[PDB]
């Protein structure tokens, strides 16, 4: 018995996408606040300055023209952002998950385990049941349905996977990480600055992986090894990040100190991961970290030193898709690996031996996956 | 890193102080509900409660708090911010209690605790229950958690199917499992559209149970209780829509078929068929049991499919009977009651004196877990 592997992973979005340029004259217009000319004037500042050129979304001007209270600032929402998110989530989900059945080529009815995260809704049965019903998998696959574990969840879904395709021969695990903005979209507000930060970076997105243990060469073919998966409490970060799910959906939180927390404290999970294996050079590694807006990825890499190229990938992502919460690390990944076959490098890793996938979210919480590239050449 | 299976090494339970009997609650609801005209909903609640073997439930909720909290005993009304307020700090504190009385049963520090598997449909926030209780009972930081919300009565089994991986694939790995519900999720007032009201408010319950899970025990402290074998989760056939549940700004709206008894009583002799099988077992009461108590009538169906005699579900039924249906902590409630009645009445294993047994969780989708369990003999499971 090995290490669990990446087999295939696979990407989604919904169709209709809305500029960075375009988002603040739309987000005033559909929320009936260009009265508010500071807030408009302080979001331009943020979006011009947020380093994502496009997001897509299943909101729209019509969905929200038809369900008002979601535009609304603190009105009565969540039945209906639920309404929308009971289905579109397992429905985002399967799409991404076809994209990775197909690349790893093997039947449905080998899929033995289920990993799905989400924050964008909930019902029962959840999203994990939707999803086996729609892909017509096993009735009898053991499933892990993750909710409300926000922008760290990609990384829990990994180390769930890991132990699930280890300790089970034969096991092959489908992982669905998808998010809704429906579940997050809030109108402007003086008292509520917090939501003009999450309206320029939260965006739609799923992203499935097979993960399984001891591949069938050739015919599987390992994309990434996961070495190890850690989960860690910042010290001193108790209520840093804090999130309700209340009647006018979810209600977040952040205190000024969310950056330098995560920051002066992501070089202990390095040594705390990397120590044993003997490597100290955080830049001889590959990253997939969490996109939670630019000051996130910047106050690591400035507190790691890493260079351009080892950001490069985490950095196309949050331009071309923004923060899609736990589907992001998974996107990463998948433009990590195409990008090092496109650049002809030795390794799914950027040409690099070792990798880190790092999730950032409430607790504050740290996952770190330690990954192994695979061969190209 | 296996060398063994993974053993429950510690039950521990808890529950809020307040305790309505069963004979009561009726003109209770009616009455906190602001529901007294409603007497053809009344006389049905009456009739569905005497039915319900549910003798005595235990509640965060009591008339004051309803009284200070009026949406959450007016049907339909937003209440959900209020339902939260008190379930973001109540389930992680109930949580808590229950895991400090395994921890002391387990007798190890828990710096030693490597894992967090928290269980609950009853509210959600982020950070969830496994970062409170975390911080509530000062484990390591670096402690990795599971938390499974909103996977609803069949949840105590995902739990222990999770925490088997966990145990099993980590060396030295100890997991603590807490299932905790608080029926401010599911509380609601009677009302003449939305009759399935009546049949969770007969049933629903307040209750936290928590287990230490681990392979390898490490005399002398530790001891195992049950050994887990194997752990199973299907869909029931052709039972799409029997339970559907919502979080909407009332709070939980749940809608529950009347086929839901036969769903699950005509398939479940397949669930123990794929469970047992391969370890050439197919004598149903010659095995002992943890039956979610989701009410009567379907502890009753599986009791009359399996062939179940009384013996077999007295451990099920004296806990729907003392505690109603805790929703996730039913299951770890019943292991932790049919041990303690096997170590009372002189029997040889933790199980009844038999040598096999099953816990059975039941939920939306329809969903089966079925955790097969072997039992220890008393003489190494006791002082």
């Amino acid at each position: 018995r090995g290490s669990a592997n990446v087999l295939a992973i696979g990407t989604a979005n919904p169709p209709n996408v809305i500029l960075q340029e375009d988002y603040p004259d739309f987000y005033f217009k559909v929320t009936n606040s260009e009265h508010l000319t500071d807030l408009k004037e302080k979001f331009k500042r943020i979006c011009v300055k947020s380093k994502t050129r496009k997001r897509h979304f299943y909101l729209t001007e019509q969905i929200l023209k038809e369900n008002p209270g979601i535009a609304t600032y603190g009105a009565g929402s969540l039945d209906s952002r639920q309404k929308i998110l009971e289905t579109e989530i397992p429905k985002l989900g399967k799409e991404a998950a076809m994209v990775a059945i197909q690349e790893w080529g093997q039947p449905v009815s080998k899929i033995t385990h289920v990993v799905f995260a989400t924050t964008s809704g909930f019902m029962m049965p959840g999203a994990d049941y939707s999803i086996t019903r729609l892909l017509g998998l096993n009735p009898n696959v053991r499933r892990v349905m993750i909710y409300n574990q926000g922008c760290f969840a990609g990384g829990t879904a990994l180390r769930v996977a890991k132990d699930l395709a280890e300790n089970n021969k034969g096991a092959r695990v489908l992982v669905v990480c998808a998010e809704n903005t429906a579940m997050t979209f809030h109108g402007p507000n003086e008292n509520h600055l917090d939501v003009l930060v999450g309206q320029a970076m939260f965006s739609d997105g799923a992203a499935a992986l097979i993960i399984g243990a001891n591949p069938n060469l050739p015919e599987e073919r390992p994309v990434y090894e996961m070495v190890a998966a850690h989960q860690t409490i910042v010290p001193e970060s108790d209520g840093a990040i804090v999130a309700h799910f209340y009647e006018m959906g979810m209600s977040y939180f952040l205190k000024e100190n969310v950056i330098p927390l995560f920051g002066n404290n992501i070089e202990a999970c390095m040594e705390a991961a990397f120590k044993e294996y003997g490597i100290s050079d955080w830049n001889s590694l590959f990253y997939s970290v969490h996109p939670g807006g630019r000051a996130i990825v910047d106050g690591i890499a400035e507190k790691l030193g890493l260079d351009e190229e080892n950001l490069k990938a985490t950095r196309h992502v949050l331009s071309e898709y923004g923060n899609m919460g736990s589907a992001c690390v998974i996107f990463i990944l998948d433009e990590l690996r195409k990008k090092s076959k496109e650049e002809k490098k030795l390794t799914t890793g950027d040409g690099k031996e070792w990798g880190c996938l790092i999730g950032l979210g409430p607790g504050l919480t740290v996952e770190t996956v330690v990954l192994r590239s695979v061969p190209i050449a």
